[PDB]
């Protein structure tokens, strides 16, 4: 019966790592996991684990008798790290739904990133046309097992606060609870990547950047907004902001007067104020800021491109429509 419309509670970690749990195996063994459209690929640590291992919780599939054995050997890259292992088979639940999936046992998480992480493992919301190994992935296993009530998802990611949500993914619709007005439609390039087109970039009341047209990944993985280190030097100088490692920062006192930055998507602009983007950390002229938008130079088939990550979707609320290949955005409360 099409009627489910199951969530996932998620967990802020400042404002840069966005988590929920699943559970893997019979009985349950329960994972802290990234929901990521970037991705296709279900994995978590493997019991079987020979640096980050330590600090992450493991699976252990001679615990679970619902377990069936495949050691396909797989390695996952990442724009942040990679991991290695072999691919199992298991009973995976997502706030209330079952699925049998295929998904990566790993056995070399290193101590660099993965040890920053606070979450244990990944979900891949991507289409199977960017899952290694060809493996299905769990989106494609839930829209087959006819429950859902719309083959779409909702991600909401809340502003770092006191006992209050930190985030929520909706498997089967959107929750009105978490957005204000209506939703505006972009329609894919392509099937097989959560991409639309993006009109143009621009700093304050004019545009500066993708003029002729660029590409926009809609990456809830992501923690930052980002493009290509061409793109993010043009809109870094517009900004007045200075390169401090991989980090851009300005004078926190200057924070709350830099410009809006407004992201041409489909029929309209998606604005994002400093509030938005700057971590105000402080309002002293003596102390430095974070920006949440850095340089990140996506490989082919998918980049060049801009990445729409946490920072964006913060700011609104997305729902990405896998019936109709398109993705939605609404202003989030
Ligand atoms: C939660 C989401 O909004 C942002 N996340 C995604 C993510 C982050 C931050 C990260 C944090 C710390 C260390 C390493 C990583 N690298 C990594 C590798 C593979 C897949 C996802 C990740
Ligand atoms: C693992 O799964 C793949 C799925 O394509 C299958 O082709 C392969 O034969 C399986 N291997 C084992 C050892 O079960």
């Amino acid at each position: 019966l099409g009627n489910t419309t199951s969530s996932v509670i998620l967990t802020n970690y400042m404002d840069t790592q966005y988590y929920g749990e699943i559970g893997i195996g019979t009985p349950p063994q329960t994972f802290k996991v990234v929901f990521d459209t970037g991705s296709s690929n279900v994995w978590v640590p493997s019991s079987k684990c020979s640096t980050a291992c330590v600090y992450h919780k493991l699976f252990d599939a001679s615990d679970s008798s619902s377990y069936k054995h495949n050691g396909t050997e797989l390695t996952l890259r990442y724009s942040t790290g990679t991991v290695s292992g072999f691919l199992s088979q298991d009973i995976i639940t997502v706030g209330g739904i079952t699925v049998t999936q295929m998904f990566g046992e790993v056995t070399e998480m290193p101590a660099l990133p993965f040890m920053l992480a606070e979450f244990d493992g990944v979900v891949g919301m991507g289409f199977i046309e960017q899952a290694i190994g060809r493996v299905t992935p769990i989106f494609d296993n839930i829209i087959s097992q006819g429950v859902l009530k719309e083959d779409v998802f909702s991600f909401y990611y809340n502003r770092d606060s006191s006992q209050s949500l930190g985030g929520q993914i909706v498997l089967g619709g959107s929750d009105p609870q978490h957005y204000e007005g209506n939703f505006h439609y972009i329609n894919l390039i392509k099937t097989g990547v959560w991409q639309i087109q993006m009109k143009g970039v621009s700093v304050g009341s004019s545009t500066l950047l993708c003029e002729d047209g660029c590409l926009a990944l809609v990456d809830t993985g992501a923690s930052y907004i980002s493009g290509s280190t061409s793109s993010i030097e043009k809109l870094m100088e517009a900004l007045g902001a200075k390169k401090r490692l991989f980090d851009y920062v300005v004078k926190c006192n200057e924070g709350p007067t830099l410009p809006d930055i407004s992201f041409h998507l489909g029929g309209k602009e998606y604005t994002l104020t400093s509030a938005d983007y700057v971590f105000q950390e402080s309002y002293s002229s003596k102390k430095l800021c974070t920006l949440a938008i850095h340089a990140m130079d996506i490989p082919p088939p998918t980049g060049p491109t801009w990445a729409l990550g946490a920072t964006f979707i913060r700011k609104f609320y997305t729902e990405f429509d896998r019936r109709n290949n398109r993705i939605g955005f609404a202003l989030a409360r």
